[PDB]
């Protein structure tokens, strides 16, 4: 089955664009990454950076995750991100999202050898 690292890439990485190009970015990406297939995922963030730059966060500033786990890390630098969260009209299978551009630090949880992101915790 899909690894946690691979799931993180599918859910949260978008190295192919520098930022969201339109208000339909989230609608399209949430669909394309299969985050709407079974149910409308309520909120999601995409990171517009190289994979290696995001994986490198696992050796940056340790911080406890929201859930208290101690394998979370905050990026030293801000990153281009897109916040996706459901609109009031979103109704499965017609999932619908508000796209918001931002430049924020990210917080990810890391696991494994290589030690890589497995969960997107927050934009801060």
């Amino acid at each position: 089955k899909e690894t946690a690292a691979a799931k993180f890439e599918r859910q949260h990485m978008d190295s192919s664009t520098s930022a969201a190009s339109s208000s339909n970015y989230c609608n399209q990406m949430m669909k394309s990454r299969n985050l709407t297939k079974d149910r409308c995922k309520p909120v999601n963030t995409f990171v517009h950076e190289s994979l290696a730059d995001v994986q490198a966060v696992c050796s940056q500033k340790n911080v406890a995750c929201k859930n208290g786990q101690t394998n979370c890390y905050q990026s030293y630098s801000t990153m281009s991100i897109t916040d996706c969260r459901e609109t009031g009209s979103s109704k499965y299978p017609n999932c619908a999202y508000k796209t918001t551009q931002a430049n924020k630090h990210i917080i990810v949880a890391c696991e494994g050898n290589p030690y890589v992101p497995v969960h997107f915790d927050a934009s801060v």
